[PDB]
């Protein structure tokens, strides 16, 4: 089989070039109003085929900047915007996630919600298109729905623990005795709301012989019922721009890398191949309380915090064994510099963060922290 650089190459290889299209693609937009701009240009074009050509961006009537870094920077603002819980298409998956699910109620803070998620679908499928990458992460499930494949009891694990549990009992155990039913109780806005997994649900007990369509049941609400017409908007655009047996060589933790860049940065493989300059070992007090700092961060700030010293947020594949820095083979480096005052540097041509000798690990995190804010 072919690991995930072999199988993007080979997806690279297969997205042909159009021919029968204008050279360039161009769309002039202004910062305030990104969002609208964006879609009626990118909605508006007579065939999504365009939408592939070069990008010609043009923000606020700015002459003479260079067009490839200005596309880069609108994707990151277009993301900001589209992906903004504020606009009721979006929505954090939980209270205590990070994480992206459209928003059941979309509909009811859009009604043209729709074409907006067709559009948001167009964007993504351009990112994909031009080698770029979008800013924000979607729940597991969202990733599975775009390659159709099942969504499973563990896809909650990393969305509802709690609701991961009481399942996975449900799933080992004769829930028979507690006289379940097949409804969700959902609470909000200080009431509870029973809805039926199926018709007469109610009236319904949940046991060995019907508890696997009951699970499954749940898992589709949760996921999947509420949201079948916007995601179909969503897949619907993206596919004008990459046609959906292609990007299916992919699976959800190789999808999720291809447009969003984002994964799980093992954080142990990280530590071990690191060198230590000027005075710093690993059992170092202050690289001590580094580790401890980078343990605790969350997926978002583990990849800017590599962004920021490596120049990418890329992670070579086989580890931090095989970084390259500017000149070759360069090993994630921590140097000792400074004054406890200033905030760590980032040296990107040698994958080196120079960090002062902080006398807090507290303070070790807020200046960190902030150095990582501006990249
Ligand atoms: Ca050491």
């Amino acid at each position: 089989s072919r690991d995930y650089k072999r199988k993007y190459e080979f997806f690279r290889r297969k997205l042909k070039k159009q021919n029968d299209i204008p050279n360039k693609f161009e769309m002039k937009l202004r910062r305030a109003t990104v969002l609208e701009d964006s879609y009626r240009r990118i909605m508006g074009v007579k065939r999504a085929d365009f939408l592939k050509a070069r990008l010609w961006i043009e923000f606020d009537g700015e002459k003479g900047l260079d067009y490839g870094g200005v596309a880069r920077e609108w994707f990151f603002l277009i993301s900001k915007e589209m992906f903004n819980p504020y606009y009721g298409l979006f929505e954090y998956s939980a209270t205590d996630n990070y994480t992206l699910q459209i928003n059941p109620n979309s509909g009811l803070c859009n009604e043209d919600h729709l074409s907006y998620f067709k559009f948001i679908g167009r964007v993504a499928g351009m990112a994909v298109y031009h080698g770029k990458l979008l800013d924000g992460f979607f729940i597991r499930p969202f990733y599975k729905m775009m390659l159709h494949k099942p969504i499973t009891l563990h896809d909650m694990e990393s969305v509802d623990s709690e609701y991961y549990n009481s399942l996975r009992w449900i799933l080992e155990n004769d829930p028979t005795e507690l006289d379940l039913r097949f409804i969700i109780d959902e609470e909000l806005f200080g009431q509870t709301h029973q809805h039926e997994l199926k018709n007469g649900g109610s009236e319904i007990v949940v046991t060995n012989k019907n508890k696997k369509e009951y699970i499954y049941l749940v898992i589709q609400w949760r996921f999947v019922n509420r949201i079948q017409k916007q995601m179909a908007a969503f897949k619907e655009g993206f596919f004008e721009l990459i046609p959906q047996d292609l990007i299916k060589i992919f699976d959800e933790n190789e999808l999720e890398l291809l447009m969003c860049g984002l994964g799980d940065v093992d954080v142990n493989d990280w530590r071990e191949h690191t060198k230590y300059k000027n005075g710093y070992s690993a059992n170092h007090q202050v690289i001590q309380w580094f580790w401890k700092a980078v343990l605790m961060m969350d997926s978002e700030k583990r990849i800017r915090l590599l962004q920021f010293v490596t120049g990418t947020s890329r992670v070579p594949m086989n580890g931090f064994a095989e970084l390259y820095g500017s000149n070759g083979p360069q090993s994630f480096t921590v140097e000792q510099w400074g004054t406890p005052e200033k905030l760590p540097r980032a040296h990107t041509c040698f994958n080196r963060l120079d960090l002062p000798p902080y006398e807090s690990f507290e303070e070790l995190w807020d200046k960190l922290q902030m150095a990582i804010e501006n990249t």
